[PDB]
Order: C-alpha cells, then sequence, then structure tokens
C-alpha cells in the first residue's frame, strides 16, 4: 500500500497562471498528511520547477504551431511527467498526480498504461478535452490531451510529441459530466463511439447508475485496473469558482464525491489525477483535497 | 422547418414593470441567431408595441372590474398575441412566444390549440395560474389564464374576454414544478383532476420520470402535439432571480434545462413560451435563451 | 387532534449562545397560528426560562466533568423537557419541541418513549450526536445525547444523569443525512449495527428510499409510533446558514421539506424536534416553521 504524490505544478497548457500553484496549495493544505491517514506510505515526487517552467511560458510566445499554443514547453513538460508516473506505476506505487492544467494527462495516462496496458480510464471533466491539432480554435492544449493520446489527426501533431506512445484505444475512455462539448469534438465523441456521460445522462439516470454504467464500460471482464482523471471544472463553479473553464451547470459537491466513493468502493483504482485547480480565482483546494480522501478510500461510515 | 418568434411585450398581468422588455433581451441575447443555428427558419413578430402598451397600463388605474386588475387591457393585447400566434400556426410555422407574464398564455395556448385541437399543454411553473375571476385575491391576470382558457367561474368572466375561443379541456393539460398554489386553486386541481406535478413528485419520482408522466398525460395517443408554456420562476430564485413571483425552492438549473430536452427528444412539440423574464431584477436572460435552444433541438452530445 | 408547543430554549449543550433564542423568534415568525392552521389546537409550554438558563450558562464554567461541559445544568434542564413531554404525551397530547441546542433531545426522547415504549426514532442529523462522556472530545453535550440515551460508557455518566429512563434501544434509532461522524461514533454505530443513512445513501438512493428505508428500520410491524428529531444543520448551510455546526455537502431545501411530507404521509408521527436554530447567525428560522409544517400536515396540493 505505497504511493507516489506527483507534482506537476504545469500551466503551459492554458492561458491563465495560477493553476501551477495548485500542487503546493493542495500539500499545504494537507493532502500528504490525508493520505498517510488513510493508511498511505507516501512520498513526493517534483517532476519539475514551477517558477522555472512558469518563467518560460509567460515569456516565449514563439513557441507555437499554427493556432496550437506552446506545443514544445508542453511536450517537453508531459514527457518528464510521463516518465516519472510510469517508473512509480512500475515500481508498484499508486500515482497520485496533482496539477496544474489538464495537459498533464498526455503524461499520466501514457505512464499508467504503459505499465497496465489494459487499464480503463475515466475522465472526468466538463469538457471532451478532444480536440485535434488542426481542429482546435483557441490552441489551448489543455482542451487536446486525449487526442494526441488517442493518436487522432495523425499527420498534424508536431515532433516534439512523437515520444506519446500508443496505448489508449477509444474503448477504455469513458466520460463523466460532459456540458460543454465543441461541434468537432462531438463529432469525434460519436464517430470512434467513445463513453460518453454528459450531465444529461447524470439528470436521467443519477450519479449512481451513470459512474456504474462508466465503470463497465471500460473494464469488459470486470476485473481491469481503472484509472481517473478529474477535472475539478466537472463540478459547478457554485462549488469550484477558481477554475480556469467554469461550466454550467454541473456536478453538486455531493456528487463529485460521491462518484469518488463509488471508485473506491470497486477497489480496482490504479492512478489519480486532480487537474485545474487555479488558488488566485479555500473551497477549491478543499475539494481537490476532498477527492483525494474519497478517492483514496475515505467513508462516512465505519470501514 | 419554419419559426416565427411571436413577441409578446406585455406586463399588465402583474404589477411590476420590466416583464415587458424581455422578448428584446432575449433577442439582443441572440435568440434568433440561436434558433437559426439549430437549422430554423426564422422570422420575427410584433404584435404590438411593449412601450405605448406600457403606457397605458401604468396610467390606466381605472381598468379594474372587481379585485380583477386590467381585465380590458388583458383582453386586447392577448386577442391580439391569439390572432397572431392563430396565424403563425395555419401558415404552418412553430410558433415561439416570448414574454411578458404569463397573461399571454391566454393568447398563446388558445392560438395553438385552434389549429391543432388535440395539443396537450406542458405547464411549467411554481404556480397553477387557474385561479378564477371571483377567486383571485391578488387579481394580477398573469395568475389567472388557465381559469379563462377552461371556461372556469363562467358567470364571472368579462365580457371583454368574449373572444377566446374554449377549445382546452382540463385533461390536456399537465402542471410540471408546482410549489405555490393557492387553497383554491389545490381545490380546482382537485375537481377537475388535473394532471399536477409537483415539487413533491420531482423529488419523489426524478425529473425524468415527472416528464415522462406529464407527457404521457396529455397525449393518450401517444401521438398527439405537445404545446409546453415555461414560466421561469419555476426554477429556483438561485437561477432566476429575475422574476416577478420568485418560490423556493425549485427546479435547478440542469432539471431545467433537461427537461427541455426530454420534451425535445419526444419530437411532438409543436409550441412554446417562454415568459416572466424581467431583466430589472444575465442570468434570467441567458436560461430564457437556453431554454429556447434546448426545446428546439440543442444536445450537449453529437445529434 | 391536540399539540404543545414544548418551549426548550436551551444553549448549555454547546459553546454558542444564541441556539435559545429559537423557540421565541419560530414563534414570532407564526409557528403556533401556522399549526392552528392545519387544525391543531395547540398550547405553548414553558420548560424554564432561557434568560435565567443563559445567565447560569454563561457564568458557571465550573460546571465540567473531564472534557464534558455543563452536565449538571444540562441534567437539570433535560430532566424538565423529560417530565413536560412526557406529561404531554400522557395527556393525549402532540409534542412538538422547539430547541435549543440538540441536547434537549435527552428529555424529549425519554419523554415519549415512557408513554409510548416501541416508539421508533428517526434522528435528522449531519452528526450522529452519539459521542460517550469519556470519548467526546469537545466535551459539548449536544453531540452526546443520543449515548446517555441508550445507556453508552455506563460507569462515566455522571450522577445527575441518573433521572434517564433506559427506554431506548439501538434498533429503534436510525439516522438520516450523516456526514461528519467521528471515528469513535462510526465503531459504535458499526457494533451496535444502529441504522444509519448517510448522504452516501441519500446520493446513491434517493430521499424517498433512504426516508422509506429509515421508517422501516424503526417499525418492523408498520404499525409502530415514531417520532423525529430533526437537527436543522443536516441542510446544507446555503439553506441553513444560521447552526453551530455547519456541514456541508447536505440534504437540499427541497429533500429536507420532501423527508416531512412523507413522515407526514406515514400518518405514524407520534413527537418532533426541532433543534439547533441559532438565529444570530430569516431563513434558518423559516426553515424550522416550514420543517414544522411539512410534517403536521401541509401539503403542495390538495388534501
Ligand atoms: N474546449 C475548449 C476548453 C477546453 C477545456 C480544457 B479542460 O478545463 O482541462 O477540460 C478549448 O479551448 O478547446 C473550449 C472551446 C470552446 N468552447 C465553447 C463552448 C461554450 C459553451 C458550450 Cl455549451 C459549448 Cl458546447 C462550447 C468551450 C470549451
Ligand atoms: N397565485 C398568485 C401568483 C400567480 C403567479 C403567476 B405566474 O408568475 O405567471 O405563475 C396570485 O397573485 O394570484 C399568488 C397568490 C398568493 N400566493 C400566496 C402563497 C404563498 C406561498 C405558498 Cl407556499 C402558497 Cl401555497 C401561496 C402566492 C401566489
Ligand atoms: N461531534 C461534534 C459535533 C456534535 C454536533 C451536535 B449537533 O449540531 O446537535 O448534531 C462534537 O463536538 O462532539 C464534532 C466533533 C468533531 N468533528 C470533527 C469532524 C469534522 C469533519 C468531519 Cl468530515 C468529521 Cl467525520 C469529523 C465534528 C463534529
Ligand atoms: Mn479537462
Ligand atoms: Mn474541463
Ligand atoms: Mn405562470
Ligand atoms: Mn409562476
Ligand atoms: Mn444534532
Ligand atoms: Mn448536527
Amino acid at each position: 500500500k505505497k504511493m507516489s504524490i506527483v507534482l506537476a505544478p504545469f500551466s503551459g497548457g492554458q492561458p491563465h497562471s495560477g493553476v501551477e500553484l495548485g500542487p503546493d496549495y493542495l500539500l499545504k493544505q494537507g493532502l500528504q498528511q490525508d493520505m498517510e491517514k488513510l493508511g498511505w506510505d507516501t512520498r513526493l515526487e517534483r517532476v519539475f520547477d514551477g517558477k522555472v517552467v512558469e518563467a518560460r511560458k509567460a515569456s516565449d510566445n514563439g513557441d507555437r504551431i499554427g493556432r496550437v499554443k506552446r506545443p514544445r514547453l508542453t511536450a517537453e513538460c508531459t514527457e518528464k511527467i510521463y516518465k516519472c508516473v510510469r517508473r512509480v506505476a512500475e515500481q508498484g506505487r499508486f500515482p497520485l498526480t496533482i496539477g496544474g492544467d489538464h495537459s498533464i494527462a498526455l503524461g499520466t495516462v501514457a505512464g499508467v498504461l504503459s505499465v497496465h496496458p489494459d487499464a480503463g480510464v475515466i475522465w472526468v471533466d466538463a469538457h471532451a478535452d478532444i480536440n485535434t491539432m488542426s481542429g482546435t480554435v483557441s490552441g489551448n492544449l489543455h482542451g487536446c490531451p486525449l487526442s494526441i493520446l488517442l493518436g487522432l489527426d495523425r499527420e498534424n501533431i508536431p515532433e516534439c510529441f512523437s515520444w506519446v506512445p500508443q496505448v489508449l484505444k477509444p474503448n477504455k475512455i469513458a466520460y463523466i459530466g460532459l456540458r460543454a462539448v465543441d461541434d468537432e469534438e462531438k463529432k469525434i465523441l460519436h464517430d470512434l463511439n467513445i463513453a460518453a456521460f454528459s450531465m444529461h445522462h447524470v439528470d436521467r439516470y443519477g450519479i449512481d447508475k451513470v459512474v456504474s454504467m462508466a465503470i463497465e464500460a471500460v473494464s469488459p471482464k470486470g476485473t481491469e485496473p481503472v484509472m481517473v482523471s478529474y477535472d475539478v471544472d466537472t463540478i459547478d463553479p457554485l462549488y469550484v469558482p477558481a477554475t480556469g473553464t467554469p461550466v454550467r451547470g454541473g456536478l453538486s459537491f455531493r456528487e463529485a464525491l460521491f462518484l469518488c466513493e463509488r471508485i473506491a468502493e470497486c477497489g480496482r483504482l490504479v492512478a489519480l489525477d486532480v487537474v485545474e485547480c487555479n488558488p488566485l480565482l479555500n473551497d477549491t483546494i478543499s475539494v481537490g483535497c476532498a477527492i483525494a480522501r474519497c478517492m483514496m478510500g475515505e467513508t462516512l461510515l465505519y470501514t
């Protein structure tokens, strides 16, 4: 029962600074102490210095390819995260990665699935994060990691991302909480038959049924390891106001944590990302910590 | 696939001014552009000038019969709306009427059912809007349109409302979202066996079951056209603060739009009212637009 | 159909003053008038003077046994409440007790079950209120009444509580709404197999199923009288901000009142506490009144 808390203070996936402060804020909130109380032997893993990285992010406007912003810096930092997370998983430790914007998932998902090839990925997000290189409008790479992970628009992915192993398949990723999906993304999810449970489905079936369906969708044998990549903007701005891309109307605070409890309950969680905490906009950070505690086993009654 | 956006800037059904600004605010928010994007060939229909009408509303205190306020002005303006909506439906266009207080529904429901006799009416509201002429306490006619439409308290309805066709029957109207029903209204709903799904039923069965039951209640053959008259005060003041008669605790923003999606889904929507937007109290107007988009086919994933 | 509104202005169960103002605030809000409208012949019962009691509470810091605060004052005041509530029930009247912090339930539960031995108790609360004398950390007795009622940690309950009849058994108490349960309390609920429906269960099954399961848990014959002790902090601080121990994320305003309607519906409610209203922190007091009205029969539609 060992855990590595992977610190990924990266902001180059989106315009706003402050999200790179995520990891330190979560840790100051007592994240590591929380995990130890739940019985986890923890250690911290520093992938890079957030301030040095932020310096290059803020300065280097020339880091563009087409509409895509910072593909070089992002490719470098996410390869670092990949190597770290992969080693953690090979060591037999649980990789709990704290972001940082969601572009870091390019490294975390690649890292985990390289060790666990049949791992399912549950993407908890208001967004699909699957815009292609030529398809993206904002050019913000935190809205693109799944397209790169899936190898979509192959001929337009820059050489600096050549390091990304092709280990994720469309039938191994399930969305929960979608409500701001771009037109291009809509077509992609449809064409690729990706399991997508939007807010419509949560409203229609309830969060318990949705989580069950999401788990089943990425675990046919019912035995597969499961990874969750958790964007805090899935949770309605009423609870998560300090996040870069707030969307209504999202998960309640209750649904957001219940989701974690159902996942913890299934006992097959192998890795977790908690991303897009931007402290410069207590609630957002305490929600991040709460997600961690519930995911890693904290319950309301005796266990 | 043609639509007429019927502008009904009327405020004479209730004391507060500002609700007559509804139509222009929704249009400035981009309502017409939204409908065109969804594939609708649209055009605007101006029934009357809201400023001229508001002038007579604010001045003419003598327009009273008993406790009922502005029965003459209301009867005149709603007859205009009736003739417009009826012609739109006869032209084979979808009447999307923007209010304006809910007294305009006297014209919209009469207009639609005169063309579609077997159309069901789903009344989304915190209130029953079915107080009679002699029964009303406030005397505000936006809380009375269904009594007139149903022909209740026949001997006490003023001659100026003689134009109203008797086309609505009690078994063709279903409420969703009730939580502030007057004692007299309670008795009426009971005595007439009107399908009424209060917040209790939403809490008990969930919004999906409630919407299903409401649709079934007004469509026995499962083939009948369906009209929705949507009062924005059904939605909890937390989401719709700028409305004349706010009531707790109502539909969530999510339930309010999910309702629209289920209706759009059934494919039998023939007309829609969006009423009681009072901008003088972004959320309320954007909610009004959102209701329209979801009702007319906008989905979270690919369609 | 007779009711006694038992006024229990007690604050000695917790540090904060103001909760003793509960009863008067609820009454000024029109609590008694509300009950009369619902058909109840009401009368007020003053157990003690809240100002005189508050005077001794604020002054007497020496009233401690170990970590437990004010065991003497609490034992005295709750014995008074016990004798009052017991007499009310023997008179054949409905005891509706307004607090006051939740330590008053030591008197109300004892009073009711002494007259109705097979009565079930539904404890609506964010907390378990079952910390023992030696187990409590805060030493606040409003978090301890159920341990005393159940006779737990027998050898450490002060002599001043010797008056408490042992009438409550573990299989006759059901929780609804738990989300802040101490580690010691968790073990107790588990060891004693007490029916506990946390926010997890509300999230998982919905409030209707939870209330049904709670009623069944304390009423095997399906005939037993039912008592509800309602802590207003069960309701999310968004609706109940003026309460001493606010916890997220709790019941919605809708769930909180729906709960009351289901209970009223079963027709076996024999007594009700409404506690922990602390006006010095309109919403909180109006919620208290609303709980009362819904519990005692108020419905959204005709009845
Ligand atoms: N996809 C985005 C954001 C990417 C989010 C990255 B994440 O915060 O890590 O999930 C990107 O920058 O690529 C934008 C693109 C433009 N849309 C516009 C929009 C607004 C409202 C609605 Cl309902 C819809 Cl369907 C679309 C918002 C997300
Ligand atoms: N019916 C009303 C409002 C009519 C609303 C028109 B609508 O905004 O278009 O739906 C009218 O003016 O005729 C009043 C009458 C007095 N009641 C008092 C009341 C307050 C709280 C509760 Cl829980 C209940 Cl049951 C009743 C409010 C609505
Ligand atoms: N049990 C309490 C409060 C008793 C409430 C009395 B009531 O307001 O009448 O229900 C007492 O003073 O005895 C405290 C003890 C310390 N816990 C700490 C805590 C905080 C958050 C969580 Cl999630 C958990 Cl599990 C525990 C809070 C309640
Ligand atoms: Mn994301
Ligand atoms: Mn997102
Ligand atoms: Mn209305
Ligand atoms: Mn209304
Ligand atoms: Mn309590
Ligand atoms: Mn409590």
